[PDB]
DNA sequence: TCAGAACGTCGTAC
DNA sequence: TCAGAACGTCGTAC
DNA sequence: GACGTTCTGA
DNA sequence: GACGTTCTGA
């Protein structure tokens, strides 16, 4: 479709401006390795224009829409399966966050093998590099925290 | 052609998200009617990605790029001639600010006749309606201020 | 007299 | 054990 | 925008 | 994001 491509180009613009493509290290207490590398695309817009997020969901065919308790609404695609598809669709039109996407795509390749501490460690190191591209200030959970935990768990990386 | 349409669709997204399509009432002390109705599209981005605003300028073929003194940069197209061409390219793809664009396009029609006080008043009333679509809290120059000034100046309007 | 170029900063929607 | 769905809020880039 | 956290269930 | 103001020149 030249029509679907018109949609994605518009969405890339929106994402480039009011979106977030991210990899984070999230604490998971019942993981044997204690950490997940979570990947996501998020789109933010005031709840006053909530509908646009649903329109984005319709365009992509996946993802969730929620309302935050502060007047904001969010669209999120989280997880390797749905996200890889989403990013491949936007990849040709992204101008500001293409690096974030290329990196996340590198992480998604490793995700099915994150039970191996070495692979997890690589995913985590890649997450850190995505953090360096975002506006974020509160990034506390880092690759070093994974490496110190893994070592404490008796693993070798 | 289609490549251009992809560029415009993307720009519309970027405008829908981090842009501003607006109409304002600006005081002009040396105007006969004391006021102008200024129409504009603006794109905002941190100076860290200053390059993208230059990219937009290249895409549209007009408009200015400046750096503000707070780490922000802006791309701006101000004025009827450049703006109308600009809005018409984005208009099919705008999804959040199409109303602002359509209203500004109504205002652009009137601008070559804003020497007439009643036409200025129409554009000023229309600008007021664009201000209702924006997120601004700071707008203090409204249609009512033009109406009172024009009356003071000896003109007849309503 | 016009009016864009360029500017400086508040409030909140990212 | 996994990990998305849904959530709550800080700092600033709109 | 971009984090960290809690809920839910495969 | 979206204002109101100052510089510049047609
Ligand atoms: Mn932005
Ligand atoms: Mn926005
Ligand atoms: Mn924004």
């Amino acid at each position: 479709n030249f029509h679907d491509q018109l949609k994605f180009a518009w969405l890339a613009g929106f994402v480039d401006a009011d979106g977030c493509i991210n990899a984070q290290i999230v604490s998971r207490e019942d993981y044997l390795l204690k950490y997940q590398v979570r990947v996501s695309l998020t789109v933010f817009q005031s709840t006053t224009q909530h509908f646009i997020l649903l329109d984005i969901q319709k365009i992509l065919g996946c993802g969730t829409v929620r309302k935050r308790n502060d007047g904001m609404s969010e669209f999120c695609v989280v997880g390797g399966t749905s996200l890889q598809t989403t990013l491949e669709k936007l990849l040709p039109y992204l101008q500001l966050k293409r690096a974030q996407a290329k990196l996340v795509l590198q992480i998604i390749k490793k995700l099915p093998n994150t039970k191996d501490p070495s692979v997890l460690m690589e995913a985590a190191l890649l997450a850190d590099k995505v953090g360096l591209l975002t506006d974020g200030k509160k990034r506390t959970i880092l690759a070093e925290n994974v490496r110190e935990c893994l070592k404490k768990l008796g693993h070798v990386v």
